[PDB]
């Protein structure tokens, strides 16, 4: 009945509770009485979801709450935990919504919902989009490290303002997002956002497409809410914390 | 207080039988009915420490499972003192790098950063690699007490003891081992020490791919891991 709830509701507020928790800490993390909690906590100590430190008498998260979680994190799939999400995000837009993710040579789309027009504008799963030539890969190189985008990004200086360049990157993370008109393709414009997984990294980028006159691209316009309320759910799904 | 401990135990078989799991399958697993499992899940569902997929029957691990992965990592002093620099070694090297505790089995591994790259190597997070048969565990066999690692070493049976002996007493002379093909016909191993704020061995970071205990890699990798201690040691 019931107690499986309050059990894992108090793993998840030992969790919550940093490395190491007393009695009262805990019972008024989860709002029960400390008789309840302190019942419950014997539980997880014997299946080993819990630990009681020998010297300090704390309260942590045993190996079994470690092990359940490398599991977890084991299991963790931007592809997966994306594809409903990204469809929906098609729908309340009709605009053309892709994922993608960093690859051998860059942003790669790997995934896409097309917008159902009488005749609509698409990426295509299998593209490589340019590193500083689209609102993808500005979303990219905004939150990667300088080392795992810096060649690509000189063999496509090849084919200048670096202050400038530095000031828009600085100008992305403020911001959360990136919009382009035409940038890649002049009547395009894009508009994107990234994916994080639970330990912060960047997973994915999730990007809106269509010509200027039925999608305006605008940093703040409700198809950017809709852009980051869809990429916050996918992240939080993942495990992310939101900082 | 006894049905806490079924919650978690379905708990327990959703991690051994991730990514996915039909509920049939699951209760098989924990030999319990399926009518029973099928309503402890949900108790997990509203926690968070589950989901369910697309096939409106199968189950995974929830985000709050994440949630008490990264917290325990937090809470062993490994998660936030180690979180950046493996990643930081992975860009400079070229190669997967991967992050291993000591725990119940052997090594476990708690954190892989895989190079960008046509063809990598990787191991699992949460996997556990044989003390002897592994760079990443010859490494804690040479700076572990004996007593800890006694148990594993008999259970695996380089045979010989004093064949044993000379190699870890070189793995501490040298300060890292890197090992070819006792994995698998091509690895590249390289695994060295991370000591925590008594000196202990807490952690071994060690990098994989198709591995020398000379050259350019291994000044950055332990550059990464003799410095990484002061923030979790000192």
């Amino acid at each position: 009945v019931r107690s499986a709830e309050v059990g894992t509701d108090i793993l998840k507020a030992l969790a919550e509770l940093s490395p190491a928790t007393s009695l009262s800490r805990l019972a008024e993390h989860v709002g029960m009485p400390a008789s309840k909690v302190h019942r419950y906590l014997q539980a997880l100590i014997a299946s080993g979801f819990a630990v009681q430190d020998a010297s300090t008498n704390h309260y942590s998260l045993g190996r079994e709450a470690l092990r359940v979680g490398l599991a977890a994190l084991d299991s963790m799939d931007v592809l997966k935990s994306a594809a409903a999400p990204l469809a929906e995000l098609r729908d309340v837009l009709n605009e053309t919504c892709f994922l993608a993710v960093w690859g051998n040579r860059g942003a790669t789309v790997v995934q896409v919902e097309q917008a159902v027009r009488a005749v609509t504008v698409v990426t295509q799963v299998g593209s490589v989009l340019p590193l500083l030539g689209s609102s993808t890969g500005l979303v990219f190189a905004a939150f990667l490290p300088e080392r795992e985008v810096a060649e690509l990004r000189e063999e496509e200086l090849a084919g200048a303002d670096p202050a400038a360049y530095a000031v828009l990157l600085e100008g992305i993370r403020a911001r959360g997002l990136h919009a382009i008109h035409g940038l890649l393709m002049p009547g395009v414009e894009a508009l994107s956002a990234p994916v994080f997984d639970a330990r912060g990294r960047v997973a994915a980028v999730l990007t809106v497409v269509g010509p200027a006159s039925i999608f305006q691209a605008e940093e703040q316009g409700p198809a950017a809410e809709r852009l980051l309320a869809t990429t916050r759910a996918i992240s939080w799904r993942m495990g992310y914390d939101g900082t």
